[PDB]
DNA sequence: CGTCCAGTCTAC
DNA sequence: TAGACCTGGACGG
């Protein structure tokens, strides 16, 4: 999951549980190294947002709900293969790592967290990752700002694809994005960053960096096979037949065409 | 059967 | 940095 994941399992939880009341306490699997959360209220409400490669729930008890309690806030790191799905109660799914459960009248369902590899995170806190940069989905113009101020990092000594996956300068850029935005400017994934940057201080780089990942949420879906469909037909470069690939420095796939670039492996 | 492949996080 | 953290599907023998 990236940005446009994140963003689209935000999407989810608000349009899913738009009309549903959840009660009870907040179920952990006993397998998950992620901390209890203490929340209990019988009548609460549950909606979300999305930050590049993070997403925050609300949980909201209603007016008079017992025990009496405040608004909690729980952030998500998804790893390489977390989701949310609404569920029957009694066919949770297998690695359901975290469960919140509808309160009557109606069908009894499961909000679940899950996570097959557990790569996952949450924090009690509500707070966003200190050091994470702005959203390039929902924060473009401060996301542009946060790049071209602090392009003297060292950060920017890397190749291009290597700055890319950065999170304290493109908060939702992940390995698939990276490939897709490189290729439409046929910038070599090897080039110096810096180079590339300063060279832009006809969409550039940086607003690439926002509108191909806004194409995949326009894609919608992504599982909540025959969107699954939609975003195989969507990818130019990742993972497909007739491109180059190479390991960069951290042991991740580059997917490009043509030239590497000069600071190839 | 076995190998290989698919975002942080943190000891060195 | 390198290895760690994890499960499962595709594919080879």
């Amino acid at each position: 999951p990236e940005g446009p994941e994140l963003h689209l399992a935000s999407q989810f939880v608000n349009e899913a549980c738009r009309a549903l009341v959840f009660g009870g306490c907040v179920e952990k699997s006993s397998v998950s190294r992620n901390p209890e959360v203490p929340f209990e209220s019988s009548a609460y409400r549950i909606s979300a947002s999305a930050r590049g490669k993070e997403l925050r729930l609300i949980l909201s008890p209603l007016p008079g709900a017992q025990p009496q309690q405040e608004p909690l806030a729980l952030v998500f790191r998804f790893g390489m293969s977390g989701s949310f799905q609404l569920v029957p109660r009694e066919e949770l799914p297998r690695h359901a790592h975290l469960r919140f459960y509808t309160a009557p009248p109606g069908p009894r369902l499961a909000l679940c967290f899950v996570d097959i590899r557990r790569f996952g995170r949450w924090d009690l806190g509500g707070k966003w990752q200190p050091g994470r940069g702005p959203c390039v989905l929902q924060e473009y113009q401060q996301f542009r700002e946060n790049v071209l101020r602090n392009l003297a990092d060292k950060a920017f000594d890397r190749p291009i694809c290597e700055a890319l996956l950065d999170q304290r300068f493109f908060n939702g850029i992940g390995n698939y994005l990276r490939a897709e935005i490189l290729y439409r400017l046929k910038i070599p994934p090897f080039e110096k960053a810096r180079s590339v940057l300063e060279a832009l201080q006809n969409p550039d780089l940086l607003e690439l960096c926002h509108s191909v990942p806004k194409e995949v949420v326009q894609l919608g879906g992504r599982g909540h096979e025959e969107d699954f469909a939609a975003f195989r037909a969507w990818l130019r470069c990742y993972g497909m037949p007739g491109m180059s690939s190479l390991q960069d420095r951290h042991g991740r796939t580059i997917w490009f065409q043509g030239d590497p670039g000069p600071l190839a492996p």
